[PDB]
């Protein structure tokens, strides 16, 4: 398509991809041009459409569960794919065939043109809902922009860019990548069609990203917005542009073709026997009703399995390849209003026939029958269980609200593709012992769950989060992984059972040396894996029973990324290894241009991550045991909640650090692969993009556990130390909290903020450094309290053992910018200044008292109020703890020389063993 | 003398101590017979007379600042003294010495018998105010008992009891201790001269105690009530008994022969000045008046010390020791209206001669000149600055109401005792920096006030309230004691500065270590100290200024009681050591009595001590700061007022524990001693005795510090605690007042009353064991709430963190024997009983509110009111705080199994995560 050279490229990117701020559902988008300038508002009508349902080639939609729209003149493409753009293995992208074309005819009865099709798909579609056709087929209906406020459309066409004199630069060929916008202004319509066209410099009634097709655009969808409904429907396909309309009589007549046997039985409790054969000749025998037998058509093995289509206009000949031994099959639809039954007499190829429930079905083997077709649609509210195994090399799809309860005999070979609803996994062991209810699964969309009702059900390496992903529900039962396969948020692991606890293990890559052989994935044999779903359940109307996470790598250098979130009801624990809590770029569309083109549009080939737009994440568990290696919490993390544990010689990280290097995780969108590397945090915008992290818990350190809360973070919890462990708040963090240190732990304050209170015992150490502190120390026997660089501002009386100066003050008694006492029991050290407050008048003044051990050079600084002094004494500063003189070491100078209470000068005097203020 | 053995012999002790309820002034006392029968109400007439006048040996009696009365045959004694009865070196007792007897000589012009005489003393006597004497000789005059109601005598002559068969047993021989009651009935009378008698077993015309003289009592004095005047006086001295009545016109010519020089300056502003030599001759002379000289006489070193003085009548010959010497000197009186002045030109010796000022003077030595003689007496009003030495070894008598201004050079070698009016302590240091008030201080009677106008006027070890002590003004100075010498509640410390503060440290015996030698003062090396008086002024008419008490001993063994009062404007600090505010048990007088008669006595030997008999005592400061060490509040304290904080490891405990040991402290009358000891209480007399401490003020416990209130003790105000602190009420104890923990304070109920609510925060804790609540407990995220064999009434809604229940009941509406909810965010625990109301007609009810975390073995009882429901639903009665289910750990069991309302018939069942009221 054409797009406007005037704006970002990456608008029209983004919004083919429902990315950047393109996501789906999303509103308000302002679009401004290279200039900065406002263009328009996009989406201010209508909530983003989800262009989930149109191919990755660009030249279909998915109109139907097995049907997709395009025009009968693309008479190569043999096959549809569906989800995100990129190579990541994790994603499965399946391969939709295309067994029947359904080239329109026209005739008396179907008036309109026959440059439109609407192909059958081999399989069930899983990833994305069908979206809905307009049913008029004047074009005229459409243009009432109250009731149809948006129009959007998508291609893959030939691309171009148009400058301000229109001149356009083609940048790529067709059908390498999507490009999106808004559709062109209302042009004029008729009796099945509509024209959209205008100026792209412009923007236009449908909004700023106006977008027109090309050469290779044509079949591509343009999609209307119904207001009344409130839906994104299709509106026409492309053939300024001329667009045929939707055909809904017309689908409606090939969707019949293919589903026309209904079984039901009137009084319920139905029992149905199937059987057929390789002719794709089958038969439903129904208990009682008449007939009691149903003859059906199945896959038809001596037809080919692909042959040259109908042809009705010989401007649209070429290959037009469909199935006909796939298309042969029928897509069969069972009612029950109590317990229905359907008994395999024989295994069953359906082809392209699926399966569709109403109501609770028992699905029962004779013996060891199979089944195999396009998928199983179950209603809401429906249960089927289903006790027949599937196909080798076959994947199954389940769509549909209903359950599907997967209870078959033996090792199932097939694999399965959860859409929507429920499957449950109950295969059952066969005589020799075998159990495997899929070699693969998937969740795909969002919609989907799959629930365990027992062990070894699958391999847990073949088990994957596809596009969008779904829910896994362990249902109290527990699983270990290598890596996680996953592909976006979309991936939840749950636990809904309210009485049995769940487990999920992590262990990462078993090897990271590779393999030979000519198909390696990669994510194999990486140090780094990652996971950017969740671990428990967010829906609030849904159970969030207890959950457990651990990671336990082999070695210390392998590290696990979480981008996601957690709300655990239960614990993380780290026993080696690194663990990452973090947020993750926002996704953009990949840039496919050239060099040349590129360089133009002033963007970098391949990925598109922007340093300063990153999504914030939240972390919750009850408790973070890091028994081991290293916890760290990341950019653009919002919170992280819970009360942590670091213990052995383990370590917890909080923050990153502006205008220093830091540790960044991020994996790529593009290949899947995570990467570990350190990053300069000094653009101002990236650094204005990064939320300060609310710690919200508590810390205890034992044995040699460290931790480090530096730069953007805040702790909103206290701090409890042990045995030889070590905690810094640095870098300008703050604390809201107080610090309990006991044995031989220690705790620095170095340039941060400590709000809350120090207490120490035994051989504890507090330093404070490049810092000012306003709070509470006490310390006792064996402690040590050093200042460097530092100011300390005294609340209330105050005992400390040891203390060591160096060029740091301390101010007694905040009224200095009632009275107080510092006490050091054990031994004062160093250099620096004593600020004092005091009162001549009535002879009293903060003190200072000291032990034989002092020592060191200070400045007495002393601020005096009111009166001058009606009697004539001296005012001890600095005193002994009790009746033994202080040190000669010991030595002090008063600021200023001297302190004057009106008339009375008073002078600094070392006077029968202690410190005095004296009137000469 | 002759007691009755049908009464208890203490009656007779304590009357003439002023002991038990013989104190001076006490009227109405009733007295029983060892029958436990009333024998008659003491004192209904007059208030209880005051026997200090009276010497410890009981044969004379105080008639004048210098003079005594008694009988010529007592021709043996030579001095006397007065004060309270025992060994206690705080006292200071003096010896006054008898100069001259002034034996009675019968002739033309003294009609009299002459064994009558009116000894002359060394010095003024301080202890007491002398009495005055009847005028009227004739005997007859006093036998109106209108008139004159009542009647006592006092001796220590052979002692003996009589029984109801009027047999004697001789219980001590003459002079051991005193006897005193009432005295026997008018028994005839005359001319100088009055018989008492009548039946000892009887009660008589004067009172319940009647008691007659024997052998030894000969000399003792006798008075009489005047009721129109309200005044005591001595009436006569024993010679049934016969009594010599007292001779006051023989009496005004000794005081006249002694006291004949008056100087005085009709204009004002006279100047006198004074000199003389060894051989008793002295000079005066008037700058003028004329004569200008005048001849006077003092000590004449020329006599001998010790002479025998003249003998009137042979039969009362003996030794008659007098003092030429010291007699030789002749009292001086000096009055001027200006302001009058008296130079010492050279030392002066008085000998028994003193001075005494009407009018303001100036004293002053043209050099070096000292003084030494009878005492100073200072007239009301008037002021004397007295610039003039003493002598090494030579106390100083101070009286009258008048001020003694002393401002002499150097270190007086002088002491003094301070028996009334005030003295103002200015010594001006010498030339060489020597200064030096008195070598030793003692105030003595209650009637004197010592006033500091400088530091370093003494030495405060020197420093003594002897007998009914007085006031010690530290009028805005500060004084260190190690330990105060005291007497008696007399005793008081005061600032009459309205301007300046003053403080008094109280640091304790230096060692504990006994010396060695023989002269060891026991006081000083004990770990007990004490003082039985007063801390800041109680009386309204004078200024009560800024004081404060600061307990600072050595070491943790140390203890300091209080067992008199505080009236503190300003605070009490502890740093270490035990502090005991305490009451003290009534006095009694002192059994003399052998092994044999104190056991037909009934009474132990030594010490008479009554457990059920106390004094009650109040305490008040505005701070009481216990910062270290141990502060206890002990028996027989009625209230003590002001506000506590408690700190760093410090403690402070109130109330005594009826049924269990508590430690007491009390001192000895009798040594001086303190002793601390662990005392069961178990005796209902003495546990009835006891009042219940009202503590009116808060208390703030932060750091370790710990608080208990217990027992008979009732706090009257809130706590607040912090850091580690811990507040415990027990023992049936109550409080009227909050409490509020933070940070990881405890609180304990231990079967005591909380009337008032609990607040927690952070991780304190609040424990209720074996006790009822009827209050509000709040607590938030962190905190723990823990009931043991305790009820609890819920008042209205609450929210708690934690909560653990065992075999504990809490009630969660008042109704119980509109609706509340108790709702507990973080994790019930343990087992016990909730009890609920409801309105099963409304479908309302108390609720319990819990979360995940809840678990336990719990009884529900539910209390249903009125209709039956006009409808069928579930009411629930324990829920979850949102959404998800409560744990299965959680176990509820309905009491009665069922709830009915009429026909309906509601049980108890967990239905969709709550535990509802279903009928079936």
């Amino acid at each position: 398509g054409h797009t406007y050279f005037g704006i970002d490229y990456q608008y029209y990117r983004d919004f083919a991809e429902n990315k950047g701020k393109f996501t789906v559902g999303a509103q308000n988008i302002k679009v401004y041009n290279k200039q900065g300038q406002l263009v328009g508002t996009s989406m201010t009508k209508a909530p983003m459409i989800d262009f989930s349902v149109v191919s990755r080639n660009g030249v279909a939609a998915l109109v139907e569960n097995q049907y997709i729209v395009s025009v009968a003149h693309n008479v190569g493409y043999t096959d549809v794919d569906f989800g995100a753009e990129g190579n990541n293995p994790d994603q499965h992208r399946f391969t939709y065939k295309i067994v029947k074309r359904n080239n329109y005819k026209k005739d008396n009865l179907h008036p309109y043109e026959d440059d439109y099709h609407n192909p059958r798909l081999h399989k069930f579609v899983t990833e994305a809902a069908p979206i809905d056709m307009t049913s008029n087929m004047n074009g005229s209906t459409y243009s009432d922009r109250t009731k149809y406020p948006e129009r959007v459309r998508i291609g893959s066409g030939r691309q171009f860019w148009r400058n301000d004199q229109d001149k356009g630069d083609q940048v790529a060929g067709a059908y390498h990548y999507l490009t999106a916008g808004n559709t062109h202004n209302q042009r004029g319509a008729g009796n099945g069609y509509s024209y959209l066209g205008g100026d792209v410099r412009k923007a236009g009634e449908y909004g700023p990203l106006p977008i027109a097709g090309s050469k290779g655009d044509s079949g591509s969808p343009m999609f209307i917005y119904d207001a009344e409904k409130q839906k994104w429907l299709i509106n026409g396909i492309l053939r300024e542009n001329g667009f045929q309309l939707v055909r809904k009589s017309y689908f409606d007549e090939i969707f019949e073709r293919d589903l026309h046997t209904s079984l039901y039985t009137r009084a319920g409790n139905g029992v149905y026997t199937i059987s057929g054969n390789d002719n794709g000749q089958g038969s439903i025998t129904q208990k009682s009703g008449i007939p009691s037998e149903i003859k059906i058509t199945l896959a038809n093995m001596s037809l080919p399995l692909k042959e040259k289509d109908k042809v009705h206009n010989p401007r649209y000949d070429g290959p037009n390849i469909y199935s006909p031994r796939l298309n042969n099959g029928e897509t069969l639809y069972f009612m029950d209003q109590k317990q229905g039954s359907l008994i395999f007499a024989s295994d069953i190829n359906q082809g392209a026939g699926g399966l569709y429930f109403e109501g609770n079905f028992t699905v029962s083997p004779n013996s060891n029958q199979t089944w195999q077709g396009a998928g199983i649609h179950v209603s809401e509210n429906s249960t089927v269980t289903w006790k027949v195994n599937g196909v080798e090399h076959d994947r199954l799809s389940k769509i549909g609200k209903g359950t599907l309860h997967v209870q078959a005999k033996g090792e199932n070979k097939g694999s399965i593709s959860v859409g929507d609803g429920k499957v449950i996994l109950e295969q059952q062991a066969d005589d020799q012992g075998n159990k495997q209810a899929f070699s693969e699964i998937g969740l795909v969309s969002g919609r989907g769950t799959v629930q365990l009702n027992d062990d070894k059900q699958f391999d847990t390496d073949k088990f994957y989060f596809g596009f969008r992903g779904g829910r896994l529900d362990l249902n109290g039962h527990s699983l270990t992984f290598k890596r996680i396969q996953n592909t976006d948020e979309g991936a939840m692991i749950v636990n809904h059972n309210t009485t049995q606890a769940a487990n999920v293990t992590i262990t990462g890559n078993e090897s990271i040396v590779l393999p030979n052989g000519n198909n390696i994935n990669k994510l194999d044999y990486r140090k780094e894996i990652a996971y950017n779903g969740w671990f428990g359940e967010t829906d609030k109307n849904k159970h969030n029973g207890r959950l457990n996470l651990i990671y336990k790598p082999t070695t210390e250098d392998r590290t696990l990324l979480l981008s996601g979130g957690t709300n655990l009801k239960g614990d993380i624990t780290q026993t080696k290894g690194k663990l990452f809590f973090s947020g993750r770029p926002t996704p953009h569309a990949y840039n496919h241009l050239n060099k040349r083109w590129s360089e133009m549009e002033g963007i970098p080939q391949g990925e598109i991550v922007w340093d300063h737009d990153w999504i914030n994440r939240t972390f919750k568990a009850e408790n973070f045991q890091i028994k081991g290696g290293s916890a760290v919490v990341s950019r653009n993390v919002s919170s992280i909640e819970g009360n942590w544990t670091v213990s052995n010689n383990a370590n917890a990280t909080f923050g990153v650090v502006p205008n220093q290097q830091n540790t960044i995780c991020t994996r790529s969108d593009w290949t899947g692969l995570t990467t570990c590397q350190k990053v300069d945090l000094t653009d101002t915008k990236v650094i204005n993009s990064i939320p300060k992290t609310q710690i919200n818990g508590s810390i205890n350190l034992t044995d040699n556990a460290t931790a480090n809360v530096k730069g953007l973070a805040k702790l909103n919890g206290n701090v409890t130390l042990t045995n030889h462990s070590q905690f810094t708040l640095s870098n300008n963090a703050t604390q809201i909290g107080n610090i309990r240190l006991s044995d031989n732990s220690t705790a620095t304050v170095d340039n941060a903020n400590l709000n809350g209170n120090v207490h120490l015992t035994d051989s504890a150490q507090f330093s404070l450094k490049n810092s000012h502190f306003s709070h509470q120390i006490q310390g006792d026997k064996g402690t040590t309290v050093t200042l460097e660089n530092a100011t300390w501002t005294m609340p209330s009386d105050t005992t400390l053992q040891n203390l060591t100066l160096n060029n740091s003050t301390i101010t007694l008694n905040s009224a200095y910018s009632r009275f107080n006492t510092l006490t050091v029991n054990g031994k004062l050290s160093g250099q620096g200044t004593f600020q004092f407050t005091s009162s001549l008048f009535g002879y009293k003044s903060d003190k200072l008292k000291l032990s034989n051990d002092a020592e060191g050079d200070y400045i007495l600084s002393v601020r005096n109020t009111g009166k001058e002094p009606e009697t004539l004494e001296q005012l001890t500063l600095v005193e002994s703890k009790d009746n033994q003189p202080l040190s000669d070491k010991l030595k002090f100078t008063l600021e200023n020389d001297h302190v004057d209470a009106g008339a009375l000068r008073y002078k600094l005097v070392k006077n029968d063993g202690e410190f005095r203020l004296h009137n000469p």
